[PDB]
């Protein structure tokens, strides 16, 4: 699937679903997981709660309360073990797949820089690039980044080539 790169705010994105990068737990914490805590309100948590645990690499897919989008995918990159280059490859291609059998068109992601810190930036790029491009092209994803600087980066990386 192709996908575009800008700067924004996740929680604003007008379109199918978010991916939200989770713990397997499935239990909401700060960060953008706060803003959808928030923005999206209490019914996000509660469908999380009903769901319960899930794997690592796994996702689970909710309803987006007052959000701008349809669902909210939650794609568990760590939790009861830690974040590895596997559990993002399994957790993006989970999210995506997810996307997939939903019959979604718009898809948001994040970097993921606030779940992968442990882990080679080039490397974490390098595997969720590789499985956005490998996702059916009835897919439209979104990259949304904090600063336009930093979404630029993104676009220009995306020509080099
Ligand atoms: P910023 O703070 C960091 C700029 C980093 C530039 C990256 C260049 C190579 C990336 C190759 C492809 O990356 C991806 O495919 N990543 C996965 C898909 C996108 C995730 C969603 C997002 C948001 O600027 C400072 C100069
Ligand atoms: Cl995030």
């Amino acid at each position: 699937a192709r996908i575009r790169h800008v700067q924004g705010d996740i929680t604003e994105f007008q379109g199918d679903a978010i991916v939200n990068a989770a713990n397997n737990y499935l239990k909401l914490g700060a960060g953008v997981a706060g803003a959808i805590l928030r923005k999206g309100g209490p019914s996000i948590q509660e469908e999380c709660d009903r769901i319960g645990k899930i794997r690592v690499g796994e996702a689970a897919v909710t309803g987006a309360g007052n959000l701008p989008v349809r669902y909210v995918i939650h794609a568990a990159v760590l939790g009861d073990e830690p974040a590895s280059l596997e559990t993002v490859r399994k957790a993006t291609k989970s999210a995506l797949e997810k996307a997939v059998e939903l019959g979604l068109k718009t898809v948001a992601f994040t970097s993921w820089g606030a779940w992968v810190g442990g882990l080679p930036a080039e490397a974490v790029h390098r595997v969720m690039g590789e499985e956005i491009k490998k996702a059916p092209d009835t897919l439209e994803v979104t990259g949304v980044h904090g600063t336009e600087k930093s979404a630029e980066a993104y676009r220009r990386a995306s020509l080099e080539h």
